[PDB]
């Protein structure tokens, strides 16, 4: 017989699709890491040596898109005993994230842009997609090439940059040099076809989102490029970054944090506010910071809430974590379960428990554990 | 019914396949841009939405790969009139290029790798594989990161340095900065997965390849790093450059030159002198001098008519050969999981349809997908 | 018989303790340059070789800490002839110092960081502890490793940073220049576990403390990380001073400075005004600046007339150079003579006049003299 | 009753003491994390609270100095798949290491000095004694303060200079660039009271130690400094290694390499060369390749057993050895005064409690301490 293993063809079959719309019982045939096929009933003799497997009474979803990760480590803050260790793959995948956005935090003296990018390609050759934001808490930005314009512009896996505002850690920056930081990763998107966005890691400072509004009074950065993160850490902030939103802005809540105010808590607060879901995204902010090191569950802990003590349909707990992010960060074939996009998906039972992760077409996760792990895991 | 053309399904049967080993009348399924099968008569309805394409008396062999083109232009050397033009998509799909490697010349000044790297890219988009090298003639080199190592190393699409020996238009380098740039270029290639390699351009001087000679003296850089090119620009170097491959090395044959040592005259001597084709490849040095790509298929056609080389043998030099040197996994040969790069030629080597990844780049032997303001 | 002498054992018996904390009639044993016993009644044969000392009839307390003195030398401002010596360990000593913090001042051109660092270390192997702050008046900052982030964070010796503010000897340094300067000396700490403290030397501009009000409302720097110096050098400053102290500041008295407001005076007027001792230090601005170059008496001649002429008790009078310094410095084991803590104590006699100091378990003075001495006194 | 609990009083008595040197049934007083007493029969009473522990029928040594570690992390010579993780304190307490060097090793692009200064000092921080080397395989070396004499004179932790010759994977350094970085590191060793020494991480060139001796001619270092490691990677650097060391230089022998010249086979042949074992040390490139620290006890263990060296000969070039060359005041040898590093093992040499500066770090063969994170 004739050899067609080389497409890697595997038929997804059963389940209750959400894509993350909700479709009904319909099918996915996968063929070299992308879908080439959304249709209820596909026969399974339609392609050559097609692995077909039977997601009947399962939830096909897509898989979560994580763009605040501390792939490298990140900590420190209490002495360099505190700096956390890298990412492991199976951590990721084995909460439902196949896409991962990574960035640094306070620590820019012992963590470096370059570590960043070395490791966003080691996932990267992994099996998964990882990109990174260029710079740190501190600023002006702490570079690769020299100039934020130019990493956003010329290194591949930048897609934006990262900084610190209203904290007690901040490097102490002046709405110029936010304000020319946050054009540079705008032009240098444009140039590089990244999303070209920043985002600001928000502290308990009573100034809140203050020193955003200064910037966008003192150039002309557009408003659905700045991204604050942690909104839910305090309550005056929250409401405040309710308001952002509802200016155009896109919010994003992190998991990692329950009071004052929860995930579930902060997306349905949103969608009570009137903020389309679009502009809603919830990350992670995982390996960074007992001591203890964050971790990856309260993300698909939060689906669940929204979905079990919330109205949320399923279709719409996922959007903050699939359909907006991608949409957020244009990352092109991602977040979307369509002909032509990724093969990154997620099944699941209809408890939304995580049992198989497809990324681009391989196996991550067999059965709620990793058949796939980082070279030294 | 479903939609399933999101696969691309595409068919290419009846064609006698040169992968460039000759094999028979073989049909190639493509999915994706990629080639998901290579086995004698396979169904026309095998998968779904398949456009199926009838190359009956057709030949089918993988693109050329040329690892030598002034992608964003070249020359200068005789005032900024001289500064040759950008290079166009269909000029290469044309010629039946499916992979490149881009480079930059003598100038220096007026042009740099940021734009390089930016042409690159805008090709990738377009709809072929390419690649680019870090430096210039000059050393030490101007780099876009501060250093040739970190290029190769995070730079995506650099994949080795360049550089001019024996030259009268080098930066006169000393066996020291020459040894620590090569050095880097492998380094950073481990680093990044790229071939790491050092491409010496060659000039007109007696000391020929004494520089890379005294360079393996000076490092441990592996001889299948370094690549001389335009050794058939004179005999005395080409005389060496054949001793240099009868050591281990590769060299690259030039087709823009036709003297003393034309393209073919030069794949030839090479075997005669007992090569293995593998260390023997053919750059085009397109747009420089303002030259073109023509070159490549001539020299191809040329070694099957005027000399006595096979199909099959002629290709290596801009396919597997080239391939096998940068370690660009996945092309210059046709198998299940390599690119599917192909090129329909008539029984008498002159393209007709030029495949690209999947997406079909020349019709006509004119091409049909263009640069976004040619 | 078998050999203990590495321990160093020493016990220092029958004095009426200080630690600052008044005691009573307590011992104290050392071992290893540290303090291993405080409990009244240590039988002394309790351990091998024991040097048992006789401090009946003799007071006991911790050594001081002295976190303003330029080791390497100063002044200059009259022409490099007035460009003053370095610090001689048995200087310091004799005056009780055990710790001791070094800065640069108006020079920082023919002074240099490097060169307060080596001496912070000779001071260290010759039997005390020195810290220094990387900086200078001038700002920016000259550093030693091109940022003051990294300073704080990368050279184990330096602890924070050094400034002037409202002097006609300044830089003439911005809210903003200022303001990331304090920024980075406050991350740099937290990643080095250093204090991260930003001291600023007080001139005589009208404008007093307002820079570094300006600047606290530019970030988040905590305002227990800013140190105003030299408070008072004039009333409307020392006044203002205490006003910085009751929002949570601790003010730097020198007692170096007699007018308009004496050490003493200083110290008092602080309780008067409602200011916790912990947030009142008291340091010499040694060896800066006949012309005459400034020592480092005016110290213990502070804690004498606190006691006095004002009603301070000894445990009190004690804390602005013991308790209080180490506490704004976090010099871990220093400034409390509790188990675990250094053995940086000094034998005095009722009328707390110095007769023996001791230093990480060795005896700098043993008679008010020098026992001890720099390599080339 | 009175507290004396803050000197943490421990005494491990009679057990077979070798520090190395083969004392007998000796007993060692520990207090504040130092030795304070080393004479057979100490009184449990001698001092207050003293925790006492029986060690009957077993050895006591002072606990190994490994002075080649990738601390916080390596390799990357494939990819940035290949970048091995940072290293586990409890992986390093269970080897019996209680003092550790850092360094970086070819890849110096994603792994800074910084990183490595922050590994070590919260190494120290957990309990063990760690110092690091400053550079990589690169020549010129990246530096923290902006040159090495600065780097090893100013920066607390970094004793050396690190870097790579002979090696396909160097930045092809010459003998002036090598001689500068040694006599800078040997400066700023002086100015910091460091050794100042600079290892030479040795690859498969013929050339071996030619670049060491060619340096020995340009510069005044002292040869006590040039430390070349890897020397057991081939027989022929190997027999120059031992030549080296006749002539009063020390080598360094990585128990990770078992081929050609394993680890005993190389501490062995150098005894038979003649060589003081004072000249000869023992390191494991742990965490490089991902390479563990295994192959340190394994090494002494085997000495003693298959080769016919004694439990004290065979220690030394894991610990006084070590010690001396680096200057490590206070460690690699028991006596009164030392660091209180020590293992607890069983006749038949297999660690079963570890000590470092006092604190208890593996228990039942397993650490008891572990990093924050593990």
């Amino acid at each position: 017989m004739i050899d067609y293993t080389a497409a890697g063809f595997t038929l997804l079959q059963g389940a209750h699709l959400y894509a993350p719309e909700d479709r009904g019982i319909c099918d996915v045939l996968v063929a070299n890491g992308k879908i080439i096929a959304v249709a209820s009933n596909i026969p399974s003799d339609i392609v050559p040596n097609c692995t077909v497997v039977d997601l009947s009474g399962q939830i096909l979803c897509p898989g979560f898109i994580d763009q605040h990760v501390h792939l490298i480590g990140g900590g420190g803050e209490a002495g360099p005993t505190t700096r956390t260790p890298e990412v492991a793959l199976s951590r990721l995948t084995e909460a439902g994230v196949t896409s991962v956005v990574g960035l640094l935090g306070t620590d820019s003296i012992s963590r470096h842009p370059e570590s960043l990018l070395a490791k966003t390609r080691a996932l990267n050759e992994e099996g998964i997609s990882a990109w990174m934001l260029t710079g740190a808490y501190h600023v002006p930005s702490r570079t690769i090439t020299g100039s934020v314009e130019k990493d956003v512009a010329i290194i591949d896996r930048v897609i934006g940059v990262k900084c610190a505002i209203s904290d007690h850690r901040s490097a102490a920056p002046d709405v110029y040099h936010l304000a020319n930081m946050a054009a540079e990763s705008r032009v240098g998107g444009l140039l590089g076809g990244k999303p070209g966005v920043t985002v600001f890691h928000m502290g308990d400072s009573k100034k809140a989102l203050q020193p955003i509004y200064d910037l966008l009074e003192n150039c002309d950065v557009p408003i659905s490029k700045l991204l604050p993160t942690h909104v839910n850490r305090n309550v005056p902030l929250f409401e405040q970054a309710l308001e952002f939103a509802r200016k155009g802005g896109t919010i994003d809540i992190t998991s990692s944090i329950d009071e004052p105010v929860a995930p579930a808590e902060g997306i349905a607060r949103a969608v009570q506010a009137g903020i389309p879901l679009a502009r809603v995204t919830l990350s992670s902010d995982g390996n960074g910071s007992h001591i203890g090191v964050a971790g990856f569950e309260t993300l698909l802990e939060t689906v669940q809430v929204l979905v079990k003590d919330y109205d949320f349909s399923i279709s719409d707990a996922l959007r903050p974590l699939t359909s907006s992010v991608a949409g957020f960060l244009n990352l092109t074939g991602k977040g979307e379960i369509l002909p032509g996009n990724d093969a990154d998906l997620l099944v699941m039972t209809p408890e939304l428990r995580i049992e198989q992760v497809y990324a681009r077409g391989k196996l991550m996760v067999k059965d709620g554990k990793a058949c796939v792990k980082g070279t030294f895991e």
